Order: structure tokens, then C-alpha cells, then sequence
């Protein structure tokens, strides 16, 4: 490579950095919530449910 | 409550529904018959008592 070409690309390179990046983040708090209150509202149907199959 | 549950009383109401359930009528016709009746047959046990009282 030329050094005009090196020079360009410690230029662009010092560019395509220094951008923002997101974090992780461990999110499966809430999603562990939402697991459990969706799981939750299947209990109570299928506890409904199961009120008409028992007759009691 | 889940879309199941939903589903599950959409069907139920269907079928508790589409019973027979009977008319109430106006009786009072031959309930009153059977009061003037019964009401005559007083009249005249009421009448026959009478006879002895008035021994006439």
C-alpha cells in the first residue's frame, strides 16, 4: 500500500470509531416477570376450566 | 383472562342459553273462579247455622 492510502486510513478508522456502541444488559428481570405473570393468568383459566370438567 | 377463557365462556353462553324458560300467565281468572266458589260455599253453610239461630 502507498503511504497516502495508510494516511486515509488511519484517518477513517480514528472516524468508524468513537461512534456510540448499545450495552448489553440482562434484561430477564422483566422478562422473567412477564413469564410469570402470563404463566399466572394460565393457572387461573386453567383452573376455570377445570371447575366445569370437575362439576365443583 | 386468556383469549382461551374468553373463547371457553363465548361457547358456555351459547349453550346455558337456548333453554326453554316458561311464560308467566295471568291465572287470576280461574283463581278467582275458586275463590267465588268456595267463598259460595260458606254463604250457604253460613245461611244453614243461621236457620238454627233464628229458629225461622
Amino acid at each position: 500500500f502507498t503511504l497516502i492510502e495508510l494516511a486515509i486510513v488511519i484517518v477513517i478508522i480514528g472516524i468508524l470509531v468513537a461512534i456510540a456502541v448499545p450495552r448489553f444488559v440482562d434484561l430477564t428481570d422483566q422478562a422473567n416477570q412477564a413469564n410469570v405473570d402470563a404463566t399466572a393468568a394460565a393457572v387461573r383459566s386453567a383452573y376455570a376450566i377445570a371447575t366445569v370438567q370437575a362439576k365443583g
